């Protein structure tokens, strides 16, 4: 178009353009204080309303990357704050963009933001709508520079619906809290599969990233032919290269590019788009990224006829491996969306190592017969631990339950930072509470998304204060492996246990004033404590222990002398259990 500017105007709208240009400079500037960014998204919003006015005004025929490059050197203080970034207006684009994203800042060391009271924030909520919910995502904006706006606009709106509703609501807490509780839970996991996706590319290549792709769209797809899931497999592909270089705007026109397509082509890909596609260019990639499974072909036949049976296994194979491959996981994805793409991966890895070995045999049918055979146990192990797990989790509740796993997961560590142990086992409780709760068709797919995040937050973790080789080696391994690597950790046997300490079991009154929450958390932050000393101890001597401690502090909770019975009665069982364990 002669104006980009006037265009994106004219398509996303007012309110909608304004947002995103508040992102895109707080994910560039950092450092900027709220107000600077609300003067530049003033500017910027005033010249592009006179390009809506006339495409051929002034300037309006310049490109996005220029404009938005140009309004970056003219901050005052882009040297004295930014230093080296400053350097990049010495370039011409396209270096002076490319020079931008390089000094994006992921760790940009900002105080953590702190939740206000509910009647605090309700009421910023009624006196200044916009710059309340502005400022907020002014902050996330800048300290997530690579979270893609579009995505990042969405959860402002659905935090604003929140607000609406809660604040006028007779108990405004109980309304609220838990609906910011379950967005930044989503926020969070939303962040982390970005970062994950890009980091799993750039690692283990681009074949594998399209043997994943091959995978998802063909359970979400399941209609389309194997040649439509391939080249939209090679687009989406093309989208996440693409996106995770992190320019923004050629991000999003590679995504609005697939989106258009595939709404295009709805007849040939699924029956779930119509809604989706009716929707503003703004939102229409997300929508179709969260689509439904379209609901499979009825009387589709057994894969052992062209994968097992036929005469042409190897030729067909041998002719074009990845094509081969490619087709396999397509028809065993589009028949199982009940399984995790990970598991459809270790399925298609071990028909190709069954493949390369046999089809080398003189008689390579014989060799590769009983291959199905070897995907069973490998279905089964995940779905044996979902019910094992779900069944623990319906009997203890959450709170119990992750109680459980901090036991389990302390003694396979326990060099692990008590800090860490507690949040993801805590973190893992969550997902057994929110997946269980599905049929179990859905089960798998559920838990591999939310431990997707659980898995990697640890070994971000990890990765920057190393402690043990065995999470290392999970961390490190194929992603595909992640999950069964570190279910295959086992007890440490080689743990010298540490050395007691009297504080860290020395309880005050008040625990009995804190919330519900941090006395949990102060709870189990002792019990992996408990198991670091004692990591030989039964679960019956760990159970009596926590029921004497249980007692301990309901019995000096309602004491009248609070203190002293807490530093009494705690040397009384400080030294019970230092005998009933060890
Ligand atoms: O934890 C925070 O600091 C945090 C606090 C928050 C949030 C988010 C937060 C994060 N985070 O994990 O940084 C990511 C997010 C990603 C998308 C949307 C929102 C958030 O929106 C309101 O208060
Ligand atoms: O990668 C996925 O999970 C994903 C899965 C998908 C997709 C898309 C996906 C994404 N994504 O980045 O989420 C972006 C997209 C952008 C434009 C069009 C489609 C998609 O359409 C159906 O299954
Ligand atoms: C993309 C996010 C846009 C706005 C989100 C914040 C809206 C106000 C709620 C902020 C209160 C703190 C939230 C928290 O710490 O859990
Ligand atoms: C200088 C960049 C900010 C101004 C222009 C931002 C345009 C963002 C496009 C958002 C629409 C994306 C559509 C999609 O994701 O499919
Ligand atoms: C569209 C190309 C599909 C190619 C299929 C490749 C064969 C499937 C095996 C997948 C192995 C992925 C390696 C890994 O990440 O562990
Ligand atoms: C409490 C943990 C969540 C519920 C049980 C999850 C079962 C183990 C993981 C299941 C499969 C995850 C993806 C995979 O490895 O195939
Ligand atoms: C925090 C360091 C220890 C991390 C322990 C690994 C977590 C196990 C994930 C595998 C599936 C979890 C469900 C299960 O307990 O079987
Ligand atoms: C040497 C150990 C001294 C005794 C201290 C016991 C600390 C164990 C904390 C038990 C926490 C579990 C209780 C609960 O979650 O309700």
């Amino acid at each position: 178009h002669k104006s980009e500017v006037a265009h994106r105007f004219k398509d996303l709208g007012e309110e909608n353009f304004k947002a995103l240009v508040l992102i895109a400079f707080a994910q560039y500037l950092q450092q900027c204080p709220f107000e600077d960014h609300v003067k530049l998204v003033n500017e910027v919003t005033e010249f592009a309303k006179t390009c809506v006015a006339d495409e051929s005004a002034e300037n309006c025929d310049k490109s996005l990357h220029t404009l938005f490059g140009d309004k970056l050197c003219t901050v005052a203080t882009l040297r004295e704050t930014y230093g080296e970034m400053a350097d990049c207006c010495a370039k011409q684009e396209p270096e002076r963009n490319e020079c931008f994203l390089q000094h994006k800042d992921d760790n940009p060391n900002l105080p953590r933001l702190v939740r206000p009271e509910v009647d605090v924030m309700c009421t910023a909520f009624h006196d200044n709508e916009e710059t309340f919910l502005k400022k907020y995502l002014y902050e996330i904006a800048r300290r997530h520079p690579y979270f893609y706006a579009p995505e990042l606009l969405f959860f402002a709106k659905r935090y604003k619906a929140a607000f609406t509703e809660c604040c006028q609501a007779a108990d405004k807490a109980a309304c609220l809290l838990p609906k910011l509780d379950e967005l930044r839970d989503e926020g969070k996991a939303s962040s982390a599969k970005q970062r994950l996706k890009c980091a799993s590319l750039q690692k283990f290549g681009e074949r594998a990233f399209k043997a994943w792709a091959v995978a998802r769209l063909s359970q979400r797809f399941p209609k389309a032919e194997f040649a439509e899931v391939s080249k939209l497999v090679t687009d989406l592909t093309k989208v996440h290269t693409e996106c995770c270089h992190g320019d923004l705007l050629e991000c999003a026109d590679d995504r609005a590019d697939l989106a258009k397509y595939i709404c295009e082509n709805q007849d040939s890909i699924s029956s779930k788009l119509k809604e989706c596609c009716e929707k503003p260019l703004l939102e229409k990639s997300h929508c179709i990224a969260e689509v439904e499974n379209d609901e499979m072909p009825a009387d589709l036949p057994s894969l052992a006829a062209d994968f097992v049976e036929s005469k042409d296994v190897c030729k067909n194979y041998a002719e074009a491996k990845d094509v081969f491959l490619g087709m396999f996981l397509y028809e065993y994805a589009r028949r199982h969306p009940d399984y995790s793409v990970v598991l459809l991966l270790r399925l298609a890895k071990t028909y190709e190592t069954t493949l390369e070995k046999c089809c080398a045999a003189a008689d390579p049918h014989e060799c590769y017969a009983k291959v199905f055979d070897e995907f069973k146990p490998l279905v089964e192990e995940p779905q044996n631990l979902i019910k094992q797990n779900c069944e623990l989790f319906e009997q203890l509740g959450e709170y119990k339950f992750q109680n459980a796993l901090l036991v389990r997961y302390t003694k396979k560590v326990p060099q692990v930072s008590t800090p860490t142990l507690v949040e993801v086992s805590r973190n893992l409780g969550k997902v057994g509470s929110k997946c269980c709760k599905h049929p179990e068709a859905k089960r798998m797919p559920c838990a591999e998304d939310y431990l997707s995040v659980v898995l990697n937050q640890l070994c971000v973790l990890h990765e920057k204060t190393p402690v043990s080789d065995r999470v290392t080696k999970c961390c490190t391994e194929s992603l595909v492996n992640r999950r069964p690597c570190f279910s295959a950790l086992e007890v440490d046997e080689t743990y010298v246990p540490k050395e007691f300490n009297a504080e860290t079991f020395t309880f005050h009154a008040d625990i009995c004033t804190l919330s519900e929450k941090e006395r949990q958390i102060k709870k189990q932050t002792a019990l992996v404590e408990l198991v670091k000393h004692k990591p030989k101890a039964t679960k019956e001597q760990l159970k009596a222990v926590m029921d004497d401690f249980a007692a301990f502090v309901e019995k000096c909770c309602k004491a009248d002398d609070k203190e002293t019975c807490f530093a009494e009665e705690g040397k009384k069982l400080v030294a019970a259990s230092q005998a009933a364990l060890g």
